[PDB]
């Protein structure tokens, strides 16, 4: 059958989510297409992010998940199409994709008739908000320390 | 000396961040104040969240960290002040604080002269964003399935 690979930076959130969702919709439509996911960067992790998996459960998907893996050279040959979650992902694959297979590269959102062209990284968004929390807590802490000396 | 407790739901993010930041500011002025943190809800976890700690490092704090712990009744007697990061925390504390000690309870931001009176939960925001991330991915997936068939 057909072979599809989905790729984000760490294979921790976005691309594993797409794999699980694609697999399900493929099985609903009884298509003979298999799907995997991979990251551009070697992470130390074994399994995808728990918060990715819980969001899939909230929407009725069963997250039975493959181990995290980084993209390889054989992936560009063995797979029929390969989808990138954001432009940075698409660039790094093109950076290392031999010219014979570069037409197989595309952004994940390319067939959805929507304004959004990249799916943004939830992890960077997460970090931004934790950094924002720190600043608010810092402001609170300074006031408490003042009040205490009074 | 003075003893201060700061409290969130899981003792994973807001309250340990506050403990570490408070400890730094107390030691900067060599005040005789101790600070600890605790959660209203018993989770199984041992240490706070990695991204709470990294966010502290990003701002130059050195996160030396106590194990996660749940608030106890001894906490309401042993501590001089007890701060809830948000109203949900303050409500859960009022539920189990003996009436003799409820005057020790206050919102963490009660002395910051700001609009914000609650520190919003980064975990709930994060969860919201993963859900909207999934929906964007799902709509993408549906389109991909169509073009193939």
């Amino acid at each position: 059958g057909l072979s599809v690979l989905v790729v984000c930076t760490g294979n921790l959130c976005r691309s594993p989510m797409a794999e699980i969702i694609l697999r399900d919709k493929i099985r609903q439509k009884r298509l003979n297409i298999q799907v995997r996911s991979a990251g551009t960067l070697k992470t130390g992790k074994t399994m995808p992010d728990d918060k990715a998996l819980q969001a899939l459960q909230d929407y009725g998907y069963h997250p039975m998940v493959n181990p995290v893996q980084q993209v390889t050279q054989q992936d560009f040959i063995e797979h029929d199409f390969i989808y990138a979650m954001d432009r940075t992902n698409l660039a790094d694959l093109l950076d290392i994709c031999p010219a014979e297979h570069k037409n197989k590269l595309a952004l994940f959102l390319s067939k959805a008739n929507r304004q959004e062209k990249e799916v943004p990284d939830p992890y960077r968004r997460s970090s931004e908000f934790f950094q924002r929390t720190a600043l608010l807590i810092e402001s609170g802490a300074v006031a408490l320390v003042d009040s205490w000396q009074e």
